């Protein structure tokens, strides 16, 4: 028999931390609480940038509360901002988890980002103009790299079983969380500090994906901007975050007294080999993700009640993606697009929505897709909208695609 | 019975394939002819930057064929230069492979890096200074991307069972092929590309690493500035390169009729929680990862004849690989540190190292490692110096470490 999680196969692994910050709170029970009440993280963007270059995108989300608000000058000269934000997210998942003392060798750390430490090499390269080579700090390899947000909290937490840095565009905070289940149930470790960080709004971001045509720009309503699965949808909108947790086995975390929030079950990644940038219409590798995890959880399609979708709000990301739920078997399902309130994090929104999804099975419910208001013909699928839903969700798919064609789908449980 | 490779509990892997570009050569057989001859990669830096920036070390060695070489007008307009050598070597790995039609759905393609496209980020910033965020590429994201050249190399191929990207500094490329065979292992693929690219020798990380005290000033004598294990080391040496291997299943090899190099046995991935840049001096978690590998390929120490070192020529890094080295049972293994000839490549490196491993296995035999004159009293290991070494290698281990205190170590076997 394959080996498979609900057969025994694979051991028990279960969420029993959280943590996030976003547009709307740096509290993950108050995002949720406010989720839940339709807020948008999504406003006008005050930033002298927009005017400065007379940008198409107006809109975003920033953090409701600067990372850097939790940083000193110390901080401030060693670590690049997604460092930074590790750190900040780190120290209070292991804050919630009751602060355990854990066996280093057993404990793996994987977070992904869609880019890393990239203002700094702007920095280091300006230094070097000004003053010579002398002006770049020994420091600034480790500011650099894109393993920098790992590393660090492999270094705060001690973690001795691996520090692992995924990335794919859009989909690495999933992908980071894949990797460390892989790590765990493979036998490397015990628990694991999973998730994905991503730098703030910045310009050429801004800038780059203004000119894939990827980017809503209803800048007259900044809230009603983001309609992923919506037949008005524009494109995608950003929305600063970060999020992380803690996965452990289910001998583990009863062994230290920690109530579960959820089980992650399974994961699955493949790829399109379509295009650099657009998903493959048909769907079919994306689909294929969804299924992959499945098998590893042990489940078939008709368990799936809820899947957490990608839901970029692109004319062509949601029609692929509806197109990979069905070919998963799972378009009976009800779907949230947490993209609607939150906007778009690259690195991060994988992440954040697998805690999302975590939420939605703890609490029994999804919060409404804010903006749905006219069902694209094309979509056919049971969007949750309006008010929240409450519901008998016992498990449930997290989608996550980015550039490049990845796709990653993780598989969780109600506990 | 914990599952291992031996036993039968993972699937036999092998490596069928394998392609290079270095300092001596663009062909890997070339590299290797030119290895056991003891030619060295390294010379005087000829770029007029170094007398510009007056820098300490003015050696290194270049690609002895550019990548550009092989490269237009149109690659030059899409791709990052890391995209660029990517593309290179996927084209070549295939063509050596007999240009096989796989199942695309059975077909992975892992690629770490250092740090991806750096220069278009200057590029796309100065663009946007001179004229506007409508002189920005719509390409510029998949040119940015530090997943690009794994992209590349797997749009260009037709690999639909993911394309991952892990990043580790040095061990990058190493921890990429880890994955791959991860990913085969666990039934997700059959076959899979896996390697490492790297950028070429810049003023820049020459600064940064320059002021870490990590890089070695013997510019009077180029050739003699990489020493590995000998007293006399004073840092490491640069050294661009870029190498991919086709790993599949031995059934799989055997089902299209291509003869494999050796065969990939295990992996075992940890990490230091130690320091920033410097590795752990105790080597412990280095040499539980050479552990791993074994755990994983089911071997015991007494079974390693060859070990391939990380060895990048610095005092306290040798010092600490030897005793991994020690922890994991393996001192009594003949020593290789390739890092004397061709220099140290961050992402590339582990990637090259490990085919330099496959064709120790296949033509038993261990190169010299160059300007090993005055063993260390403090490290006592059996480095394979002077001229070649014949002898019956039957297991072999690549090390492969990088700052973070990331720690890969891969177990390959004669086939
Ligand atoms: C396989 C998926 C690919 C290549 C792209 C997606 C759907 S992911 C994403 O984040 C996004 C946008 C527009 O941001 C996409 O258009
Ligand atoms: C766990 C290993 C760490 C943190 C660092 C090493 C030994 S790897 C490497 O490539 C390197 C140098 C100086 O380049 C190191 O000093
Ligand atoms: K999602
Ligand atoms: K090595």
């Amino acid at each position: 028999s394959q080996p498979s999680t609900a057969n025994g196969g694979f051991p028990s692994v279960v969420v029993t931390a959280v943590t996030a910050t976003t547009s709307i709170s740096p509290d993950i029970e108050s995002t949720w609480k406010g989720l839940l009440a339709g807020e948008s993280g999504i406003h006008a963007l005050e930033d002298e940038f927009v005017t400065k270059w007379d940008l198409a995108v107006k809109i975003g989300g920033h953090l409701k509360d600067p990372v850097d608000s939790h940083m000193g000058r110390l901080d401030m000269r060693r670590m690049s901002y997604v460092q930074r934000m590790g750190k900040l997210l780190g120290g209070q998942l292991w804050e919630s988890a009751g602060s355990p003392e854990v066996d280093p060798d057993r404990f793996a750390v994987v977070v992904g980002t869609g880019l890393g430490g990239a203002e700094r090499i702007v920095e280091s390269y300006d230094l070097m103009n000004a003053g010579g080579p002398r002006k770049v700090s020994p420091l600034a390899v480790q500011m650099i790299m894109p393993n920098g947000a790992a590393a660090v909290i492999g270094l705060q937490l001690g973690a001795r079983a691996g520090v692992m840095t995924p990335v794919s565009a859009c989909s690495s905070g999933s992908e980071a969380i894949a990797h460390a289940w892989r790590q765990i149930v493979m036998g490397d470790a015990d628990v694991a500090v999973c998730g994905g960080v991503e730098g703030p709004i910045e310009a050429l971001p801004i800038a780059a994906f203004s000119m894939m045509r990827a980017m809503s720009t209803r800048n007259d309503e900044p809230e009603r901007a983001s309609r992923p699965f919506d037949k008005d949808r524009d494109g995608f909108v950003f929305g600063e975050a970060g999020a992380l947790m803690l996965i452990e086995t289910e001998e583990h975390a009863k062994a230290r007294g920690a109530k579960p929030l959820a089980r992650l079950l399974g994961a699955g990644i493949t790829s399109d080999a379509f295009h650099m940038v657009a998903p493959a219409a048909d769907g079919v590798r994306a689909g294929r993700a969804m299924t992959r995890s499945l098998e590893l959880a042990g489940l078939s399609p008709a368990d799936i009640d809820h899947v957490n979708a990608h839901g970029t709000a692109t004319p062509i990301g949601d029609a692929a993606e509806a197109n990979a739920i069905r070919v998963a078997g799972c378009d009976q399902a009800a779907v949230y697009a947490p993209k609607s309130a939150l906007g778009h994090s690259i690195g991060a929104v994988g992440a954040l929505e697998s805690v999302l999804t975590v939420l939605t099975l703890r609490d029994g419910v999804i919060p409404p897709t804010l903006n749905y208001e006219t069902p694209d013909p094309e979509i056919d699928l049971d969007v949750v909208a309006g008010e929240p839903r409450y519901g008998d969700y016992r498990y449930a798919v997290n989608n996550s695609f980015g550039f490049g064609g990845h796709n990653v789908a993780l598989a969780f449980g109600r506990y």
